[PDB]
DNA sequence: ATGATGACGCT
DNA sequence: AGCGTCAT
């Protein structure tokens, strides 16, 4: 009883951009604005793949992966931008620097841990600490959260009405005399993130969704209860109803096989569900490291840090050879080795200079015809030089033997260097 | 014939 | 070291 831990240590926020390569290509093409419009690499086969969509363009059902072809079919109007090709491989440069852009801004409020190119955690618990010192007593008015949801509420006309009639709700029910309450410390969490999203806008032109509560599994479901351009506040009172009926699947790392197991083994469905099982029944059926971290987050509490971490760990250039496509010489091998070595050695150059520090690892890694693994096959050698003719002669002398016979056999449907084991310098 | 990319766990 | 899982 009073000695339940309830995970209300911390205040977390995870930012998301809204529909990034697409608001990247927008900024740049004023034409793009407001149109229902994609983003598209390559271009020969049904038009290329569809890698982003605008708002606009998902309510005719236009989604990623698709083809643009197909997706033409759903959305004859769709304006489209192709993602930069260079060496015959797209080039993700230009969304890499606008990532940049915001993650820069966001650093200014607080330690951000980059969560992919277009999502960053935000570990606040400081930052509202220092602002509920600052606001001395003082009440926290609706205009300081234009754009917040507030989970849950109203409880007991408009989209934006019945927003600010649950915003309402919560904040006449804040205990603002209290500095220690958790209720509170996200309520001021979701005012300094009002303040690091108007920010971003400001100085980029972009817009993101926002989710704050205790930790990042919160976080980031929050994030998505209100897209776009909205942030939501998901406070531990919130979670039972909240989970009650969320499918297993949209919990961060539970959309996969282990989700499926939990769904399986225990024949339940939604996160609230789990609460009916001890640590050691689910220890038994998922181990021991899942089991506690289940039990504990179908409870809203997780302990994941937001960890300190800017740039990636890993820098690595990939390219697929689907279908007739697939790589059968060893010039050709060669010639794409060399290809993505050449883009390689580019990011890795402005890598050092930009951040001071050098890999010394190179791993190769390689996809074989008729294999559904990501990968079929991972080695390594030293990475010493920044040369892309050095990267694409050890990557290649690394991989020589997995040919079983001027041909390559079987054909590679995938290439893949990565540049890794950073040190100083 | 979705991609390109990146983190971390298990052994 | 090398493979598997999960994610944007
Ligand atoms: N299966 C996926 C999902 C995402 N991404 C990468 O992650 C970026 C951002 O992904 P995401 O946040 O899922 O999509 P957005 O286009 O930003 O849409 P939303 O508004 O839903 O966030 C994409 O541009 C893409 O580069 C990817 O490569 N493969
Ligand atoms: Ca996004």
């Amino acid at each position: 009883g009073p000695h339940m831990a309830t995970g209300q240590d911390r205040v977390v926020a995870l930012v998301d951009m809204d529909c990034f390569f697409v608001q990247v290509e927008q900024r740049q093409n004023p034409h793009l604005r407001n149109k229902p419009c994609a983003v598209v690499q390559y271009k020969s086969w049904k038009g290329g793949g569809i890698i982003a969509v605008s708002y606009e363009a998902r309510a005719f059902g236009v989604t990623r992966s698709m083809w643009a072809d197909d997706a033409k079919k759903l959305c004859p109007d769709l304006l489209l931008a192709q993602v930069r090709e260079s060496r015959g491989k797209a080039n993700l440069t230009k969304y890499r620097e606008a990532s940049v852009e915001v993650m820069e801004i966001m650093s200014r409020f607080a330690v951000i841990e980059r969560a992919s190119i277009d999502e960053a955690y935000v570990d606040l618990t400081s930052a509202v600490q220092e602002r509920l010192q600052k606001l001395q007593g003082q009440p926290i008015s609706a205009d300081l959260l234009p754009s917040t949801y507030i989970e849950g509420l109203p409880q007991g006309v408009q989209k934006e009405g019945m927003r600010k009639q649950g915003l309402f709700q919560w904040l006449d029910s804040l205990q603002i005399d209290n500095l220690t309450s958790p209720d509170l410390q996200l309520t001021v969490g979701a005012v300094i993130v009002e303040e690091m999203r108007a920010a971003i806008e400001r100085e980029t032109g972009f817009q993101c969704s926002a989710g704050i509560s205790h930790n990042k599994v919160l976080a980031k479901l929050a994030c998505g209860l209100n897209k776009p351009n909205r942030q939501t506040l998901v406070s531990h009172g919130s979670v039972p109803q909240l989970f009650s009926q969320m499918p297993i699947r949209k919990i961060r790392s539970l959309g996969g096989k282990l989700g499926a197991s939990v769904i399986e083994i225990l024949g339940i469905e939604y996160m609230g569900e789990l609460t009916q099982f001890t640590e050691s029944q689910l220890q038994s059926h998922f181990g021991e490291k899942n089991g506690s971290w289940l039990y504990a987050m179908c409870r809203g509490i997780e302990h994941d840090p937001v960890k300190p971490r800017q740039l990636p760990k890993t820098i690595g250039c990939s390219k697929n050879f689907p279908g007739k496509t697939a790589l059968a010489t060893r010039e050709q091998v060669q010639w794409w080795l060399l290809q993505l070595a050449q883009e390689l050695e580019e990011r890795l150059t402005k890598d050092r200079n930009d951040n001071d520090r050098v890999a010394t690892q190179l791993v190769v890694s390689i996809r074989v015809q008729g294999d559904k693994r990501l990968s079929s096959l991972r080695r390594c050698c030293a990475l010493t030089r920044y040369d892309a003719h050095k990267m694409s002669h050890d990557a290649f002398t690394v991989i020589k033997n997995c040919n079983t016979s001027t041909e390559w056999s079987p054909p590679l449907t995938m290439l893949f260097l990565c540049a890794t084991k950073f040190s100083a310098s």
